[PDB]
DNA sequence: TTGGTCTGCTA
DNA sequence: AGCAGACCAA
């Protein structure tokens, strides 16, 4: 579980991460969405809307304490979005020449 | 908010 | 495994 450094490779970025296997992959996922346009992750329980899986999920813990019921997981974002294949195509324009990205290497 | 870092378990 | 909840710092 060493260090790596992780380099976003969409157009014009220069973004970078220090990441290990164990973080899993939130923080780049969020990092992808933020270059794709439009794409916006909307509260079910209010008018708020924010970009990022970690944002509404905050959203949720400070704004909405009383529904225990749990925003989604991360693993369910490309297949239940209706611009799922845009997902992980930014996925893959961002980090898929990341090898150590790869599960079991 | 976001980054850097951390880790128990539906281990 | 790595999700996803956690901390503090900026
Ligand atoms: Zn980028
Ligand atoms: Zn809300």
């Amino acid at each position: 579980n060493k260090v790596h450094i992780i380099k976003c490779h969409f157009d014009k970025c220069n973004k970078s991460y220090n990441w290990r296997k164990k973080y899993g992959k939130l923080r780049l996922v969020d990092h992808a969405f933020t270059h794709v346009p439009h794409l916006k992750m909307k509260c079910n329980f209010c008018d708020y809307m924010c970009k990022g899986i970690r944002n509404i999920r905050l959203h949720h813990k400070k704004s909405h304490p009383d529904e225990q019921l749990t925003g989604f997981g991360i693993k369910s974002v490309v297949r239940t979005s209706k611009k799922g294949k845009d997902l992980a195509k930014v996925w893959d324009e961002c980090f898929k020449k990341n090898r150590v990205l790869q599960h079991g290497s």
